């Protein structure tokens, strides 16, 4: 029973747990909602955990998993709670939520220039700790400070420094994984196939990552960034985006130029985000040469520390704000979809995308170029396969607040239609995806369904090959090795072999 679970936890010295309560403002509901970053999955109709456990050490994490298995609960692991589909805190079967928020220690070793990072730590907490320790070290990961390292690194982790240094997972050199039996496994213990699989094979599949050991990377004491919003009409916005794609993928590895875009009837807005590993004179000379159409001026270019640049690019007020995991931002529900491209987008693709954005001010797009180091890493170095030959990543987002809930169906329909419009221009056979941008539209396994489970491998190939391409086969072997009994599962987890 739940009381048996409780007894087991006590016997093993795990004290931080809270059982389900109907009391709307119970401590249970407080802990549950503390790390739900998408209000979309926050209402009273959604599944709720039977209990929430907050392990405070690797042994407590090991024993929690050990105890949960003596019952029939589904395990859910949550770090940052940023899952696009709420997969860290929802389940169609009774589940126990293992919340890792107390595992938030970052330990920087300046003598080896590496760090051990407990998996409950956020990217912001990590960046803050790095900046505090050194003005010449940084790390490559995503641009959202509130995202958890647990899910993020497990899925790869792309950001503004990836053209220089690759994904967060491409820079992991050891890890502690707690397996289905509660074993505490470092890189040597888990073996090279499993150490490969965890570095981008997706969270919630292999076991519970207790901590990541990462290599810290050189950054100059001052870098140059810009964040400039152009307010233009569609003719100019189209020509800017069409040229942007070439400038972006082609830039030397020491430069990144990304875009956020949206519109409202005749007014289009494009926010250009620039990063250069170096000083402003070189930064401006490069963009003056390659992209004069942007109309950037001297005062747009800002020199600041690496830590400052990551806080700045995230729209935070100060570096100090990096260190606040529960610092919200906005309170909007959202849905997103993503594409990867292999061929240049024709001008008419950007034109049509902007036309659709112009009709839906709640929608917007995020555009990133690959190339640089992303084209120099082999497709099977880690599970993330989209390397050489991949040109852009394109994200489509629609977001709304409480007062707009009536339009929910309308927003989702808009996003569906945008995705359908882009189909001919983006990757095909299969239409590629990214596991950190998990998308349930592709389908999902009901692990309680016998006929589906028998055919799990074929069925799962739909999303599996989209996220991992030819790396799918090795992932299945790693899964069978580390979690043959499928203790760690969700609608799109890698299936073990029968
Ligand atoms: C910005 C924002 C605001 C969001 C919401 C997502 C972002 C983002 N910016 C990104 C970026 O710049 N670059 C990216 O590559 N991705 C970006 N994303 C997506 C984000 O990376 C993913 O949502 C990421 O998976 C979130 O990680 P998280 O905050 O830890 O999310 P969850 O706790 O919901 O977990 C996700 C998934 O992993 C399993 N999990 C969590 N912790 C685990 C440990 N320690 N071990 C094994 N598995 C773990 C969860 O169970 C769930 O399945
Ligand atoms: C289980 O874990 C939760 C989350 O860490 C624990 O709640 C936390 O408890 C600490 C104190 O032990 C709180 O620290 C202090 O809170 C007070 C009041 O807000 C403040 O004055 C101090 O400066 C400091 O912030 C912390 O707020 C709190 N975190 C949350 C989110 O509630 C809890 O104590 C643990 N439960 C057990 C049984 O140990
Ligand atoms: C199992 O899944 C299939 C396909 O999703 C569905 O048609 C069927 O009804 C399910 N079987 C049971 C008994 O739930
Ligand atoms: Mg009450």
């Amino acid at each position: 029973a739940g009381n048996d679970l409780l007894s087991c936890l006590t016997f093993n010295g795990v004290r931080n747990h809270t059982v389900f309560s109907a009391d709307s403002d119970s401590d249970f509901n407080r802990f549950l909602h503390l790390s739900i970053q998408n209000p979309l999955f926050q209402n009273s109709l959604i599944s709720k955990p039977s209990a929430i456990i907050l392990p405070g050490s690797k042994e407590e994490l090991s024993n929690t998993i050990r105890c949960i298995r003596k019952g029939s609960w589904t395990i859910r692991l949550r770090s940052g709670g940023a899952s696009y589909e709420g997969l860290s805190y929802t389940s169609d079967t009774p589940f126990i939520l293992i919340d890792l928020m107390n595992l938030n220690r970052v330990s920087i070793d300046l003598e080896s220039e590496t760090a051990w990072v407990e998996s409950g730590s956020t990217l912001g907490e990590l960046y803050y700790a790095i900046t505090e320790s050194s003005s010449k070290l940084g790390f490559t990961a995503g641009w959202c400070p509130t995202v958890g390292t647990g899910g993020h690194i497990s899925g790869g982790g792309f950001g503004m420094m990836s053209r220089k240094y690759g994904l967060a997972a491409d820079n992991v050199v050891d890890a502690i994984l707690i397996d289905a039996n509660g074993a505490i496994l470092d890189r040597q213990a888990m073996g090279e196939d499993v150490f490969w699989a965890i570095r981008g094979g997706g969270g919630g599949v292999w076991g519970a990552i207790y901590a990541w050991k990462i290599k810290l990377l050189p950054v100059p004491e001052k870098v140059t960034v810009f964040r400039v919003t152009k307010n233009v009409a569609i003719d100019e916005a189209t020509s800017l985006l069409h040229k942007w794609q070439f400038v972006a993928e082609e830039l030397e590895e020491d430069f990144t130029l990304s875009v956020l875009g949206g519109a409202d009837e005749k007014q289009v807005w494009l926010t250009m985000l620039g990063f250069h590993f170096g000083l402003k004179t070189v930064a401006k000379s490069t963009f003056d040469l390659l992209f004069p159409e942007l109309g950037l001026v001297e005062e747009d270019y800002l020199e600041m520390s690496w830590g400052e640049s990551f806080a700045y690019l995230a729209g935070l007020e100060t570096v100090s704000q990096l260190n606040n995991r529960f610092l919200k931002f906005d309170e909007r529900a959202f849905k997103t979809k993503v594409d990867l491209t292999k061929e240049p987008l024709p001008s008419k693709a950007f034109y049509g995308l902007l036309e659709r954005l112009s009709k839906e001010p709640n929608g917007f797009i995020a555009l990133n170029g690959f190339g640089g180091q992303m084209s120099k890493i082999s497709s099977d170095f880690t599970p993330f396969p989209h390397r050489s030959g991949t040109r852009l990543m394109v994200e489509y987002i629609v977001a709304w607040n409480q007062s707009e809930q009536k339009k929910k169906t309308e927003f989702l329909d808009w996003l569906e239609k945008v995705y359908e419009f882009m189909k001919p221009f983006v990757s095909k056979n299969p239409r590629l995806g990214y596991v950190n941008h998990i998308d349930l539209d592709l389908g999902g396994i009901d692990w309680g369904n016998k006929t589906v489970v028998n055919n799990a491998i074929e069925i799962s190939r739909s999303w599996g090959e989209s996220y991992f391409l030819s790396n799918y086969e090795r992932l299945i072997r790693a899964k069978t090795l580390i979690d043959p009994n499928n203790v760690f599962n969700h609608p799109q987890s890698i299936p073990p072999m029968a």
